Parts: structure tokens; C-alpha cells; sequence
């Protein structure tokens, strides 16, 4: 109940929401149907429209008008945004030449440059070039400020998960807004686009920027807006708030536009009907900039122009139906459209079986336009699993398609021509970022980056300490003129042991065999030097990785590779090796096919054993440094050390062997050498973070050898590929992957074919940032380079996406 007979006189767009049952006058009151009776009359004035005309100039103030053109309007802070242009001979902001903003040029009483975040829904990245001729204000922001060619949203590429990511710096799995529609089984409650459950604070986790600011003494309301408040009134409200007294005035503001998304759904991303909404959003930007220019704030405020996701062509005819795959379609609940989430319709049905659902949805139709996954098997770069609101069964839908349960869902709901929500690496899903103001750089293009990084930058713009989040603070320092954050590298927690030769061959009883008994003081000293680290500068190019947790591990040197060998997990945490452009690929010699060799630097008690693999009929093994890339027949023996062995399902060995035998050399050829760091990952609780020992769910049968859930590789070379990877003077280039260690290749529908037709496609899907591997391993890479730390943080956040232009 709301006692709506209170009044909004003197309270229009008040910043502090008043508590029930008292009636409200803030920018969200309409959403709750709780505005005071006179909110429309007092707060949503529309008389005479939004623009001054010549006849209105110097008018007698009429308090009924939407905005004013009377002489007093500047001091009242309520002129129409074009007042100075029409009445005082001034230019529109868009018509002024851009001039570098070297320092904030702020009115007296401004303690810091305010931040205005201008969020556009469904603003696809390519609109910035394709729509440029119809968006002059946005084009000026872009060209004069700092811009990226595109910004990567989070998955799913839907509004609420992305806007809340922008506000918190958190993945959806961590902030809790994992879709536009959700069921929380603990709450037993549902969150929907339409309705009010979504207003309950229990859905919304993390700490959004307005709370971070308020806690630290910086005034900031929430960034939401009731949909019925017209954009011109939103802009005038922002400008009026900026005219508040110093002690009352916020330092951060948010404008939101539902366009161009609303039209994009109706017309497609590039429908001819899309030009008008782009023109209209541009005109709103120009109202804001003219309004700031009026207030003498146009060289004081930092403005961020940012989107939540892009927009793809999607029509009703491109729908896959689960009723064409499943017997039991009535026993499931599906969250449908551009992604699928499946759970049981009833928790009382004990005949519901996820295994049978997945199998019925796997590679059943030749051109099948979705792929089922158990959530832990989704690409780790999506960071979409560690939340109870994310159903165990997920469907990754191909761009341009939908999934639905039954055909009647689609015609008892063709209307629409656009949609979004797909994998966040998809080109059509990318969105925009421009920063303009004194704290951003001038006429600067930055590489594409992820929206999870922006919360830290907004905190830097405002002088705030960010709450713990998923950005990498410092990775976007290159966007900023000043206010950079100067991080220090984390401290190494565990220092390595450097074992020498400490065991005789006969101390080992590992059940391993090797034909290595086939027997010079020239090369004997040489092999000793290799074991003490003489080739280490070739194979460890960027320093040893730091271990950021407490553990026991050994550094092991070899002619062709270096590794950090865990005494606890019985295998390397990392193995590092460089392959030059001139490297030759060789075979595993016949006599060495089943060779495994005890490592006399590491105790039998801290070694794997071959008997465990013989007995585990499901599990085989591979090697981290590939024997195929040995520098000489003699060095090849090191590759068969038991300390280089890792457990691998036979189905995974098909993937791994092709990567090692074919793809590393291909990359070295293309990139002018590569440095490779490879290793295991254990993430049985799918939280994106390194497992401790007591979280491991699977071991090689009868042993303490833990089975990785994934294998990673980080592949580094010189950005200037005229220089070899091992003699690079400047910036680096990286690509990485986190491959799921699965006992089948059911994910790859073409896996019966030669590896040349499916393995690289799998790897591309499981592309990763170095930072993702850092979280999953507790290792810190690139500790010893010639590059600035912020540049290295940017490098660690890079994702190689394998998309076109
Ligand atoms: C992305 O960045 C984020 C932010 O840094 C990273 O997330 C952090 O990761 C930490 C480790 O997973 C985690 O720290 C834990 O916090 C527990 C206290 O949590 C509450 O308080 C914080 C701080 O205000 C708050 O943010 C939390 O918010 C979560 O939960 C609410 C509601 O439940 C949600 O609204 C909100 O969205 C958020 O949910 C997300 O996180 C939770 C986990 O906290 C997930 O379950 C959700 O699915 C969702 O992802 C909380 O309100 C604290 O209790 C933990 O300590 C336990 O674990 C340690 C191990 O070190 C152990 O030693 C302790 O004894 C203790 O164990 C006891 O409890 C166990 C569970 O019952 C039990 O099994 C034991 O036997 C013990 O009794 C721990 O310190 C931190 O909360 C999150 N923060 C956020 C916001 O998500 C994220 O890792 C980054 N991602 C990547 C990939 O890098
Ligand atoms: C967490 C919190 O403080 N809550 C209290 C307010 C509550 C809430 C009440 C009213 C409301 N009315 C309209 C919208 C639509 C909207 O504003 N948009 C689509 C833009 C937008 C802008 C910024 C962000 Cl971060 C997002 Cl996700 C969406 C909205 O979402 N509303 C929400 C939510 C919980
Ligand atoms: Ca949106
Ligand atoms: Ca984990
Ligand atoms: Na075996
Ligand atoms: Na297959
Ligand atoms: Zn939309």
C-alpha cells in the first residue's frame, strides 16, 4: 500500500528514496507505481516541448513549461538545452572544433570532475562506423576522446547481466544476475523482465559503483531509470542535479537509453528503420553536451558512452525445437531463445536424468544449431557456471538462431528480426566504448577490452577504492591521462627447490620401462650444464612463473624445456619451452613408444608410476613438453621423464597429440618462433579458481595421481614478428587456451574425421586469457620482461577470439 496523497512539491527527482507507505518522487517511483499523486503534473512537465525558439527568448518564466528560456534559467539550472544557442548566439557543442582537455576546467566548488555514464542498450560495435554519418555528436566524442574499436560484453549477452557487470566489475556468476530470467532454488523464487520480484535486493550481489562511491563519501544514486520517463526529461534531470549546491550534488550520474535495442529487435541490426533511432540517440547526446557547455562543465566532466551488447539477425524460422529431439519434453523447463538452460519441471520426478537429456541433444542432426553442455564443460572464458541460478544443462546456440521447447511457444508467443544473448566472442554481440574528458586521453584508440574492466576505471575516475572484482586493475591504464593505478606484482609465496641428482635408478619401483640403456667428456659436461640451467634463458623467456600459494615444488631444467614440478600433485604446474621458426618436428622412435624414465632428481615417493596407468583402463598419459619437438635424438630422452608425464584420457590424447605434433610448429612458423607454457588445471567445483588437494574428485585408479579437469597452454611471441620470439625487443603477442580434459570428443561432432578437420576448431572455442589461467592455477606469469607492468596486465587480459573484422 502507498499513501499517494502526499506531494512532490519541491521534491521532483529527489535523490534519497523515501520509505513506504510514504509516496515517492524519485526517478524510480513509476516502476513501483508509488509516485505521489502530483508527480506527473510537477515532475513530468511537457508544455511547449524541449527546445527554445526565437520568440521564447527572454520570456517571462512560466513554471508550467518543460524547460525555460527566460533570463533566469541559467541561475535556476533549468534552461532547455539549446537555450544559449537559440537565445545567446552560442554554437552547439558538436559544431566546435575539438580541443584537447589537458586539465579539468571546472567551476568553483567542484571537488573532482563528475562522471557521466551514458548507457545505450543494444548498441552494436559496428554502428560507430556504419552509422557515423548520422551521429555527429557521438562521432565527435569518439574521434576526440579515447575509444576502442569494440568492447566485449559478458555472457550471456543480455541487458541485465551486462549492465550489472558494468556497475560491479563482476562476472554474472558472481553478481548473481545470470540472465534476464532466473529461478533461484534456495529462495524458491523467480526473477523476470516483466514484474517486481526483480526489484528485491536479494538478487543483486556484489557492490555496484553507486554503493562503492556512497561508502567512500562520493555522492551517487542508482543508475536505473523508469521506462516512462522520456529521455529529454532524463537529461534535464541530470543537468538540474549538476546545478545542486556543492554539498548536495552527486559526483556520478547515469543516463540509460532503451534504444537502439528496442528497434533492433523489431527491425534487425541494420534494418532501414534503424537510422532514426541512431539519429535520436545522437540528438540526446547533443542535448547533454550542450547542457554541459551551458553549465561550463563540458571540459570538466568525464563522459563514458558505453553499450551493454550488440544485436544479430534472428527470425522465428531459425528456431530449433527440443520436441524434435526429446521424448520427455514435458518433463523439462527450458529458459529459451539465444541460449538454453534446462532443468527438471518437477523435483518430485526421480525419472528425470540429465545424462539422457544431454545424449539426446548431442550431434543428432547434421546442421544442428545449438550444442548441449553440462555447465562445468562450457568454455572457461565464459565464466558461466558457479551460481545456483545457472542450470546444470546449458545450450550454446549458434549466432542467428533460437532454441525453444515446442513450436507452439514460437507462434502462440513472426514479429522480430533481431536478438542477442549469444557467446560473447561473437562479432555481432560486441558493443561500444568511448571515454571523453579531462581524465581520458585525447584522440586515442585503445585495443578492444572486456566490460568487466570498466568498474575499476570508473573507480579511478572518481578517486575510489574498488570493491573486489573480476577486472585486472591497471590493465586499462592506457585509456587514462592521469589517475592511473599503479599496481605492484603480487609476492611469490612458495620458493622452488632446485634438486640435483639424489636417487639411484634402482630406488624406483614405478613399473616403468625404457629402452635407454644404449650408452664422452666433450658432451658429458654439456649435458650437466643443461640440467643446471644453461639453456634456461632460451626456454624461460619471461622469468619463472611465481607460485602464489603455499606448496612444495621443484624447478627441473633440461636442454629443451624447464618445469615447475609439484611434489603434491605429482606433476608439473607449468612446463616452459621455446620453439624457433627453424625447429624440426620428429617422431617418437619405435624403441621409445612406451618409454617412461625415472627422474633421479625427484624421489620415488614424489613420482607418478606406470603401473597405475596400466591398471586404469580408462586413463592413459601424455607429456607436457612434446617429444616431437626435441632438439636432438639425445635430448629426446628427457621428454620421457616421469616428471614430464600427465594423465590423459585416450580421447583427449588425440587433441593433445595433434596440438603438439602439428600446431605448435605451425604457430612457430607463422609467428617467427613461439614460447609455450603448458600445464594442468584442476577446477572440480567449477569456480574458475585453482582447486586445493582436498577438492580433487578423480585420481588415476589406485593412486594419488590427480586427474586435471583441463590442460592449458600460453603461446607467446613478438608482436613485431620480424623479430624471433627469443630475441624480441618490444611488445609481446599471446594466445592461450584452456582445453577441457574430457573422456570423449562428444563436443566435436566431426571427431570421427582426421584431427586436421576438428581439433583447431575445438581449441578456438576454448581460447582463454592468461588471467583466466592465472586464476585457475595460482601462478603469476610474465614476471621478468622488459615491458611496463600495466602493459603486461593488458597482455594478460587479451583474448584471441578467432573472429573476422
Ligand atoms: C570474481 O571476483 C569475485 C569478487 O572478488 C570473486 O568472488 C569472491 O570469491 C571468494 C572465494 O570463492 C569469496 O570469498 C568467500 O566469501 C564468503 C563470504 O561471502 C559473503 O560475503 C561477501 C563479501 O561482502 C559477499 O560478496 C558474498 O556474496 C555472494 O553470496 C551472496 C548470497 O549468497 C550473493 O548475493 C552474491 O552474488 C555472491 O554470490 C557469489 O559468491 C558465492 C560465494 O561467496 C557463490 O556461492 C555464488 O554462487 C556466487 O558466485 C557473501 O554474501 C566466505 O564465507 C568464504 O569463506 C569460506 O571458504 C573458505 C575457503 O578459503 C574457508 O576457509 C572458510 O572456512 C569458509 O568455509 C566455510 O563455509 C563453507 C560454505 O558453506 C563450508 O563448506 C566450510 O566447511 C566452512 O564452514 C570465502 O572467503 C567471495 O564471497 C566472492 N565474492 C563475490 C561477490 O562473488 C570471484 O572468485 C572472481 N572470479 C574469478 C574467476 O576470479
Ligand atoms: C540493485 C538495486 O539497487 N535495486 C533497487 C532498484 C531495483 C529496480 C527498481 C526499479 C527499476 N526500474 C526500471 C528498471 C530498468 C532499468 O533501469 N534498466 C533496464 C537500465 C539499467 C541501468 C543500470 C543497471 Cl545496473 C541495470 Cl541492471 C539496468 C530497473 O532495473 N529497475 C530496478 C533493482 C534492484
Ligand atoms: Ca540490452
Ligand atoms: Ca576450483
Ligand atoms: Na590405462
Ligand atoms: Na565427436
Ligand atoms: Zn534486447
Amino acid at each position: 500500500w502507498t499513501a499517494t496523497s502526499g506531494s512532490c512539491k519541491g521534491r521532483c527527482f529527489e535523490l534519497q528514496e523515501v520509505g513506504p507507505p510514504d509516496c515517492r518522487c524519485d526517478n524510480l517511483c513509476k516502476s513501483y507505481s508509488s509516485c505521489c499523486h502530483d508527480f506527473d503534473e510537477l515532475c513530468l512537465k511537457t508544455a511547449r516541448g524541449w527546445e527554445c525558439t526565437k520568440d521564447r527568448c527572454g520570456e517571462v518564466r512560466n513554471e508550467e513549461n518543460a524547460c525555460h528560456c527566460s533570463e533566469d534559467c541559467l541561475s535556476r539550472g533549468d534552461c532547455c538545452t539549446n537555450y544559449q544557442v537559440v537565445c545567446k548566439g552560442e554554437s552547439h557543442w558538436v559544431d566546435d572544433d575539438c580541443e584537447e582537455i589537458k586539465v579539468p576546467e571546472c567551476p568553483a566548488g567542484f571537488v573532482r570532475p563528475p562522471l557521466i555514464i551514458f548507457s545505450v542498450d543494444g548498441f552494436r560495435a559496428s554502428y560507430m562506423k556504419k552509422g557515423s554519418k548520422v551521429m555527429p555528436n557521438i562521432e565527435k566524442l569518439r574521434s576526440c576522446g579515447t575509444h576502442a574499436p569494440y568492447m566485449r560484453p559478458v555472457y550471456p549477452t543480455k541487458t541485465f547481466p551486462n549492465l550489472y557487470t558494468l556497475a560491479t566489475g563482476l562476472y554474472p556468476e558472481s553478481h548473481g544476475i545470470v540472465g534476464n530470467s532466473m529461478y533461484d532454488p534456495v529462495f524458491d523464487a523467480s526473477f523476470h523482465l516483466r514484474g517486481r520480484e526483480k526489484f528485491n535486493h536479494r538478487w543483486w550481489g556484489g557492490q555496484p559503483l553507486w554503493i562503492t562511491a556512497t561508502k567512500q563519501g562520493v555522492r551517487a544514486g542508482t543508475f536505473f531509470w523508469s521506462v516512462s520517463i522520456p529521455h529529454e526529461r532524463r537529461i534535464l534531470t541530470i543537468l538540474q542535479w549538476l546545478s545542486l549546491p556543492d554539498n548536495e550534488r552527486p559526483s556520478v550520474y547515469a543516463f540509460y537509453s532503451e534504444q537502439p535495442d528496442f528497434s533492433g529487435h523489431k527491425y534487425g541490426p541494420f534494418g532501414p528503420e534503424m537510422t532514426n533511432p541512431l539519429r535520436e540517440i545522437d540528438k540526446t547526446v547533443g542535448q547533454l553536451m550542450d547542457g554541459l557547455k551551458q553549465l561550463r562543465l563540458h571540459r570538466c566532466v568525464n563522459v563514458i558512452f558505453v553499450g551493454d551488447h550488440g544485436m544479430e539477425d534472428v527470425t522465428c524460422d531459425r528456431t530449433e525445437f527440443l520436441s524434435n529431439y526429446l521424448t520427455n519434453v514435458d518433463d523439462i523447463t527450458l529458459v529459451p531463445g539465444t541460449l538454453g538452460r534446462i532443468r527438471a519441471k518437477s523435483i518430485n520426478n526421480s525419472k528425470y536424468d540429465p545424462k539422457t537429456i544431454i545424449a539426446a541433444l548431442t550431434c543428432k542432426k547434421p546442421d544442428q544449431h545449438f550444442k548441449p553442455y553440462m555447465k562445468q564443460h562450457l568454455p572457461k572464458r565464459l565464466h558461466y557456471a558457479n551460481n545456483r541460478r545457472i542450470e546444470d544443462i546449458h545450450l550454446l546456440v549458434d549466432r542467428r538462431w533460437h532454441v525453444a521447447r515446442k513450436p507452439l511457444d514460437v507462434y502462440k508467443k513472426c514479429f522480430f528480426q533481431g536478438d542477442h544473448g549469444f557467446d560473447n566472442k561473437v562479432n555481432s554481440m560486441q558493443t561500444v566504448f568511448v571515454g571523453y574528458g579531462p581524465t581520458f586521453k585525447y584522440r586515442t584508440k585503445v585495443p578492444p577490452f572486456e566490460n568487466i574492466e570498466l568498474y575499476n576505471v570508473m573507480c579511478d575516475l572518481l578517486g575510489l577504492k574498488p570493491a573486489p572484482n573480476n577486472g585486472t586493475h591497471g590493465s586499462l591504464n592506457h585509456l587514462l591521462r592521469t589517475n592511473t593505478f599503479r599496481p605492484t606484482m603480487p609476492d611469490e609465496v612458495s620458493r622452488p627447490n632446485y634438486p640435483g641428482i639424489m636417487y639411484l635408478q634402482s630406488e624406483f619401483d614405478l613399473g616403468c620401462t625404457c629402452d635407454d640403456k644404449v650408452e664422452n667428456k666433450l658432451e658429458e659436461l654439456n649435458k650437466r650444464l643443461h640440467t643446471k640451467g644453461s639453456t634456461k634463458e632460451r626456454h624461460l623467456l619471461y622469468g619463472r612463473p611465481a607460485v602464489l600459494y603455499r606448496t612444495s615444488y621443484d624447478i627441473l631444467y633440461h636442454t629443451d624445456f624447464e618445469s615447475g614440478y609439484s611434489e603434491i600433485f605429482l606433476m608439473p604446474l607449468w612446463t616452459s619451452y621455446t620453439i624457433s621458426k627453424q625447429a624440426e618436428v620428429s617422431s617418437i622412435p619405435e624403441h621409445l613408444t612406451n618409454c617412461v624414465r625415472p627422474d633421479v632428481r625427484v624421489s620415488p615417493g614424489f613420482s607418478q608410476n606406470c603401473l597405475a596407468y596400466k591398471n586404469d583402463k580408462q586413463m592413459s598419459y601424455g607429456f607436457l613438453f612434446p617429444p616431437y619437438l626435441s632438439s636432438s635424438p639425445e635430448a629426446k630422452y628427457d621428454a620421457f621423464l616421469v616428471t614430464n608425464m600427465v594423465p590423459m584420457y585416450p580421447a583427449f590424447k588425440r587433441v593433445w597429440a595433434y596440438f603438439q605434433r602439428v600446431l605448435v610448429k605451425k604457430y612457430a612458423s607463422e609467428r617467427n618462433g613461439v614460447n609455450v607454457i603448458s600445464g594442468p588445471i584442476f577446477d572440480y567445483n567449477y569456480d574458475g579458481l585453482r582447486d586445493t588437494e582436498d577438492e580433487i574428485k578423480q585420481y588415476v585408479e589406485g593412486s594419488s595421481i590427480p586427474v586435471p579437469t583441463h590442460y592449458y597452454s600460453i603461446i607467446t611471441s613478438c608482436l613485431d614478428f620480424t623479430q624471433p620470439a627469443d630475441k624480441c625487443d618490444g611488445p609481446l603477442s599471446v594466445s592461450s587456451f584452456i582445453l577441457p580434459h574430457r573422456p570423449d570428443n562428444d563436443e566435436s561432432c566431426n571427431s570421427s574425421e582426421d584431427e586436421s578437420k576438428w581439433v583447431e576448431e575445438l581449441m578456438k572455442m576454448h581460447t582463454a586469457r592468461v588471467r583466466d589461467i592465472e586464476h585457475l592455477t595460482g601462478l603469476d606469469f610474465y614476471r621478468k620482461t622488459s615491458r611496463s607492468y600495466s602493459e603486461i596486465l593488458t597482455l594478460k587480459t587479451y583474448l584471441h577470439t578467432y573472429e573476422s573484422e
